[PDB]
């Protein structure tokens, strides 16, 4: 599925992940945005081994199991393949334990280069939400 910016806001907010863990939906959206385009069947291979999957591109060699990666941790608990469903539960469970983590959402390089420090409400404008 590619998400709609404003449909991918409304089931994110659905989801709890606004202001979780101290960031405001507009940064998730963003995330969202430059990480995958929106597209839940997203996948980018890495030099490592490790596959980047879905929507937020959570990565293979901590946060789930794809069975080809090499020193594969799964934090999450999931099969990476869990993280290519049109419904972003999965993703979103996930993403809430990476960013309780340590690092907030400076996992997401993506969000690092593209989102932080810019107006992030701009994602959510002209959204019925």
């Amino acid at each position: 599925k590619v998400f709609g910016r404003c449909e991918l806001a409304a089931a994110m907010k659905r989801h709890g992940l606004d202001n979780y863990r101290g960031y405001s939906l507009g940064n998730w959206v963003c995330a969202a945005k430059f990480e995958s385009n929106f597209n839940t069947q997203a996948t980018n291979r890495n030099t490592d081994g490790s596959t980047d999957y879905g929507i937020l591109q959570i990565n293979s060699r901590w946060w789930c199991n794809d069975g080809r990666t090499p020193g594969s941790r799964n934090l999450c608990n999931i099969p990476c393949s869990a993280l290519l469903s049109s419904d972003i539960t999965a993703s979103v469970n996930c993403a809430k334990k990476i960013v309780s983590d340590g690092n907030g959402m400076n996992a997401w390089v993506a969000w690092r280069n593209r989102c932080k420090g810019t107006d992030v409400q701009a994602w959510i404008r002209g959204c019925r939400l």
